[PDB]
């Protein structure tokens, strides 16, 4: 019978906090927005905002806050925030009470936003006692933190636009307020389908969480209400950093002399569970988070639901271009789940026991890197497409300025494979080569595919023992393309990639 894991023992891999650099004092800079009082930051205490009082910016460089005086609405043009306050400061006892509240300042979507999933969750899924707790405690507590936004999020939040290399660090507390606003659908200019300014950003308002008849919706609702109950009952004290990274220059893949690094590969375990303290890959949509409140419930959405603080990146993160990624450090896990996609179920609250770094960020680092979709299988072997995926992965893994010995292993798996069209064996090798270029080790989860585990180890062991560096491996991929793919008249070649690599090397001088 197969072994459960192969390669370097997972305990020998680097992880946070042990491997981390000594952090300089947290401070704002031209590259780093920081929305809390760094001099007052103390372990276990709720961070205080900077500035002390609300400052507004309503422009094309910053989040358009619902509490802005420039957020206007017909009442003559009146304050939309005053309308939001009035709508939400009402008793809810029936689901239509919450619908009608949200629609008071979203009149234009009265027909377009269905609330069937909210109604059925409230009336059918929840027992009487749980519904009562929802409407007597949770929802009013959520309203309270939502309407505290201007006192909590005092500093304008910059948009992380394409090409920016920039970080925003905010408190978990600040994020809870923003997410409660998202729940009540309060963010202006983020709703219309013919929207202009924000067409290149993901959705942020949670309206689609309430729509349709999917058996998925109640599970998303339980998962998010789990979060909201936690943060309203006990205010979180940590910080979270969101970093957009965009590289213009990449390895010379055909000539790269860096050796392959260590591999641990296994068909059991999870990225979020067994890759604790490691760089955890989110198989992202380029609109980070993808359909987190929509239909989608695969690897990304699941992660955005169990660590809901990730969802706030949608407020300010422009769609990723080919050479970009989003790095999020410090999100907390609030829920546990069982299953996946159509079998996903909220299981219970999670009490996150992760250590915090010196900026009071949980030692949990997640990187969103979007694979390409391959609607024609052979497209992915074309060198341009190999390079694209190498470069995307490389960008997700590289930490400029940071010594390699201070980098954790990368915890990843079958990125963009399955119904997205990626080839698992090609994608494994791509991420192994990108990790090698970034001088990181790899922890690879094959999620039940033991033969794939075996094949990836065998290949990695062969290339390692035969001392082929990144460039030599890359050159073999170009050989496979040129000799077996370029003129292939079938959907896939007769000779597969790993068999080709073995034969090529075994045939060589
Ligand atoms: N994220 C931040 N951005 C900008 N300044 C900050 C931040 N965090 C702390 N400071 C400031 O850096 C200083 C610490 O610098 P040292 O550690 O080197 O000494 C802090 O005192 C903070 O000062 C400002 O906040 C205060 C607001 O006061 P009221 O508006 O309520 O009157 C005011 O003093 C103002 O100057």
């Amino acid at each position: 019978p197969e072994k459960k894991w192969l390669g370097t023992p997972i305990e020998e891999m680097r992880k946070m906090p042990r491997c981390g650099i000594h952090l300089p004092s947290l401070r704002p800079s031209a590259s780093h927005t920081v929305t809390v009082r760094v001099d007052l930051l103390r372990a276990g205490e709720v961070p205080k905002p900077f500035p002390t009082h609300y400052k507004d910016l309503w422009d094309n460089k910053h989040v358009k806050m619902p509490c802005s005086e420039q957020n206007l609405y017909p009442v003559t043009a009146g304050s939309r925030w005053e309308l939001i306050q009035t709508a939400l400061l009402n008793k809810f006892t029936r689901p239509q009470n919450l619908k009608d509240a949200i629609l008071k300042y979203n009149v234009a979507y009265s027909k377009k936003w269905d609330f069937t999933a909210l109604v059925d969750f409230w009336d059918k899924v929840l027992e009487e006692a749980e519904a009562q707790h929802l409407y007597q405690s949770i929802l009013p507590d959520m309203v309270k933190i939502a309407l505290c936004l201007p006192n909590i999020c005092t500093q304008p939040i910059p948009l992380l636009k394409q090409k920016m290399n920039h970080s925003v660090t905010m408190s978990q507390e600040q994020i809870a307020s923003l997410l409660a606003n998202a729940f009540f659908c309060t963010f202006p200019r983020r709703n219309a389908k013919m929207k202009s300014e924000y067409s290149s950003y993901p959705d942020i308002n949670f309206n689609r969480l309430f729509e349709g008849r999917s058996s998925r919706k109640p599970e998303k609702l339980k998962t998010l209400f789990c979060y909201f109950r936690r943060v309203t009952e006990k205010k979180p004290t940590g910080l979270v950093t969101f970093t957009r990274q965009s590289l213009e220059d990449f390895p010379e893949w055909e000539r790269c002399e860096k050796p392959l690094t260590r591999l641990h590969v296994t068909y059991e375990g999870t990225i979020e569970g067994n890759g604790r303290g490691m760089l955890q890959v989110d198989f992202a949509n380029r609109f980070v988070g993808g359909g987190v409140t929509g239909a989608g419930l695969v690897q990304e959405q699941i992660r955005f639901l169990i660590n809901p603080e990730l969802i706030v990146s949608r407020l300010f993160t422009e769609v990723l271009d080919h050479n970009e990624c989003l790095i999020i450090t410090g999100t907390e896990q609030y829920s546990e789940y069982t299953g996946y996609a159509e079998t996903y179920r909220w299981a219970r609250s999670h009490e996150d026991g992760s250590e915090k770094d010196d900026w009071q960020r949980r030692c949990t680092e997640i990187v969103a890197i979007d694979a390409l979709h391959f609607r024609r299988y052979l497209d992915q072997f074309v060198p341009e497409k190999v390079r694209r995926e190498l470069n995307k992965a490389y960008c997700g893994f590289l930490r400029p300025g940071v010594p390699s010995e201070n980098l954790s292993a990368v915890a990843t798996g079958n990125w963009g494979c399955g119904a997205f069209g990626g080839d698992a064996r090609l994608k494994a090798l791509i991420q192994i080569l990108a990790a090698a270029a970034a001088e990181r080790d790899v922890v690879y989860f094959t999620f039940g595919d033991s033969e794939l585990m075996r094949d990836i180890y065998s290949m990695h062991t062969f290339l390692t023992e035969r001392k082929l560096d990144v460039g030599k491996v890359y050159k073999l991929l170009l050989r496979y393309y040129n000799e077996e793919c370029r003129n292939c008249s079938t959907p896939g070649p007769d000779i597969k990639l790993y068999p080709f690599i073995y034969h090529a090397v075994e045939s060589s001088a």
